[PDB]
């Protein structure tokens, strides 16, 4: 056992720009005029970005003797993460959580006449339901050799100090997984047009610079907060309400040093103008063109299952192994409304809805279908219905109206396709239901 | 003409509010503020927009 390295190289893995030697020694007048008088500049120039792998080094005057380490630091952080205050309580038995929701009914007029053959009729509720499943099983593996590492030190407080380094490593990993985790959480919610996204790169008017988005998510969280509430704001296009202290705004670093430097700074009485939700500060987001996210106190759904550490040690080798398991599900809500502003350039429509998802009819009856269109411009754009069940005599018709052959048995498909690109070039957006055949 | 053209159109809307709101409440009355043309008055209190 024994390792070493030749012929190392100072300049190991870095890429100059310019070389500062030939630009001190020549370009008269310039401004590395100022470095000139140094005298020892090259040898400065040479060591002072830091050197990797080092050798042993002889002193000038006697040749015999050998350079030694004089001073040695040791550089510890810890970490964590300022997501958590978005979990809840830990689940200790089960893997699967329901959430169940029931919307509105609609109204009819008063008809005597027609109401005479329709006192037993049915008039099926609303109600959606999801599914969150466990989705993360993790661990952590980190070895410790004593003996080995005791050759490395002269100083009992440094060993020490290096060995509980890798204990705090750990858990600093843990944290750093856990916010990135709950980061890819909204990163995916974005990827997928489950966000209602508000463009606030267009202002109105001839100055709407340094206001626009400012006055953009005032306007939003005031929508939010209106009492009759409103199915434009969640991806299950039910009617909800959220409440002011319910809401809570996910912010670019970007964007808050634009709102201080602009907005607050300019312009007394800043509460008449400051953000509305509880603002939250995170190093932006891994999408294009996402700036900030608000979203209600229920869209997080994450949870913790198992949190543990468990050590081991080979006596032959002499090392100790330490274990950290982490199990957790990580989920959000579609119940929840969640308005994503974004400052860039976006599709014209981002997602179609058809309001029953799932549906169970007979080989003889008919099913009523409504599709949402979420689209990003005040442009209206139509939505064409098709069936791929494959059985003949099964057609839906323009409205929405599904209608069932006498005789088939297989699974059937309803989909509403809004086209938003040109022509002989379809750009097609597509919402899918799935319907069962009762007998 | 368009209250989000510019901050100046946001400025002149509520000036013509403000003016229309208090002489409204004027306590001789006027008839220039209802489609039956009854010389009426309105309260400060009673005024929503």
């Amino acid at each position: 056992m024994r390792i070493t390295f030749n012929d190392v190289k100072t300049s190991l893995g870095i890429t100059e720009s310019y070389d500062i030697v030939n630009a001190i020694r020549n370009s008269q007048g310039d401004n590395f005029k100022s470095y000139v008088p140094l005298a020892t500049a090259n040898n400065v120039a040479e060591v002072g970005a830091g050197i990797l792998i080092n050798q042993t080094v002889q002193n000038d005057f006697i040749t015999s003797l050998v350079d030694r380490i004089g001073l040695v630091v040791i550089r510890q952080v810890s970490l964590n993460n300022p997501l958590k205050k978005f979990k809840k309580g830990q689940i200790p038995l089960g893997r699967t959580i329901e959430e169940i929701y029931t919307d509105i009914t609609k109204e009819k007029q008063y008809d005597a006449e027609e109401a005479e053959q329709k006192v037993f009729e049915r008039e099926m509720p609303n109600v959606k339901t999801l599914f969150h499943e466990r989705n993360r099983q993790g661990f952590y593996h980190q070895t410790i050799q004593d003996d080995s590492l005791k050759t490395a030190f002269v100083s009992w407080g440094n060993f020490e100090s290096f060995v509980s380094s890798i204990i705090n490593a750990i858990y600093n990993s843990a944290e750093v997984d856990e916010y990135e985790y709950m980061k890819l959480l909204v990163d995916n919610y974005y990827s997928k047009g489950l966000f209602t996204t508000v463009k606030i790169d267009e202002p109105t008017s001839s100055t709407g610079a340094l206001t626009e988005f400012v006055k953009k998510m005032r306007a939003t969280a005031r929508k939010l907060t209106l009492p009759q509430g409103s199915r434009d704001w969640n991806s299950m296009a039910v009617r909800t309400r959220s409440y002011m202290e319910d809401l809570h705004l996910i912010i670019d670093a970007d964007l808050e040093a634009e709102l201080d430097v602009d907005v607050l700074a300019k312009a007394f009485n800043m509460n008449r103008t400051d953000f509305l939700g509880n603002v939250t500060v995170i190093d932006g987001f891994a999408s294009t063109g996402l700036e900030a996210v608000l979203v209600d106190k229920d869209w997080f759904m994450v949870y913790d299952n198992l949190h543990k550490m468990e050590t081991v040690r080979n006596p032959r080798g002499l090392y100790w192994n330490y274990y950290y398991h982490v199990w957790q599900t990580l989920s959000v809500s579609r119940f929840a409304n969640a308005v994503a502003f974004v400052s860039g350039d976006v599709p014209a429509v981002t997602q179609v809805i058809v309001s029953p998802n799932i549906a169970a009819v007979k080989q003889g009856g008919q099913q009523q279908f409504t599709a949402y269109v979420r689209a990003t411009n005040a442009k209206d754009h139509k939505v064409v219905w098709s069936v791929e069940g494959g059985s003949t005599g099964t057609a839906i018709t323009g409205d929405g109206l599904l209608s069932v052959s006498g005789n088939e048995d297989n699974q059937l498909t309803v989909k509403a396709t809004v086209d938003i690109g040109t022509e002989d070039k379809p750009k097609l957006v597509v919402g899918e239901a799935v319907v069962s055949i009762r007998p």
